[PDB]
């Protein structure tokens, strides 16, 4: 039977909050953060990843103009292996192509994508996998100026995916079950960088609409 809370900030899986600055780099940020918590998990070492090597060389994806997480763990797979952030650092902006193996950090052997809308798979891989990537709407007013408490508004549009963030974990807070989430908007943003979102609403925000994670 699954855990009825988990964190893996606590189990030293996830990495600092950083911020993606004025570039459309969440798809990144999101895919980096899964393979971070996989890295974690297998190796024991944690370690930044390269969002800037997703940026500029998963030619699929559109860059700073948007991209999907499968096709950044497709191109990890394909190129057998991402840089660490300390060997192609962030810029936040799209340059060309410039991954050196030498600093390869991470290797990943291809992905799974959690059933469409379902609370429960994305609750289950969470727990048996580690931090998993998700798609939501981030578009409200109410989102952007979260800063407790457990993040749940009417207005969300879950057919209406426009950011892509990390499911960290899951629990409760004062009787209202949550996702916690890892956004890359800096540690000024939220709670330290975090939201907990509303878990078990009828998919609030599309949470478990476009959720992946990497095989490594
Ligand atoms: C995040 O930083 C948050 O804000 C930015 C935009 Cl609004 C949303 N976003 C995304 O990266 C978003 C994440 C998903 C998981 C919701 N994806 C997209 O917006 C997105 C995906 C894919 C493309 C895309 N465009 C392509 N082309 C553009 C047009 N030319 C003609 C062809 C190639 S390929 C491709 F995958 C664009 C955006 C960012
Ligand atoms: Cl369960
Ligand atoms: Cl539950
Ligand atoms: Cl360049
Ligand atoms: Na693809």
């Amino acid at each position: 039977r699954a855990p009825d809370s988990v964190d893996y900030r606590k189990k030293g899986y996830v990495t600092p909050v950083k911020n993606q600055g004025q570039c459309g780099s969440c798809w990144a940020f999101s895919s980096v953060g899964a393979l971070e918590g996989q890295l974690k998990k297998k190796t024991g070492k944690l370690l930044n990843l390269s969002p800037q090597n997703l940026v500029d060389c998963v030619s699929e994806n559109d860059g700073c103009g948007g991209g999907y997480m499968t096709n950044a763990f497709q191109y990890v797979q394909k190129n057998r292996g991402i840089d660490s952030e300390d060997a192609y650092p962030y810029v936040g902006q799209e340059e060309s192509c410039m991954y050196n193996p030498t600093g390869k950090a991470a290797k990943c052997r291809g992905y799974r994508e959690i059933p469409e809308g379902n609370e429960k798979a994305l609750k289950r891989a969470v727990a048996r996998v580690g931090p998993v990537s998700v798609a939501i709407d981030a578009s409200l007013t109410s989102f952007q100026f979260y800063s407790k408490g457990v993040y749940y508004d009417e207005s969300c549009n879950s057919d209406n995916l426009n950011h892509a963030v990390l499911a960290v974990g899951y629990g409760i807070q004062k009787g209202n079950k949550h996702w916690i989430i890892k956004n890359s908007w800096g540690e000024n943003w939220g709670n330290k960088g975090y939201i907990l979102m509303a878990r078990n609403k009828n998919n609030a925000c599309g949470i478990a609409n476009l959720a992946s994670f990497p095989k490594m």
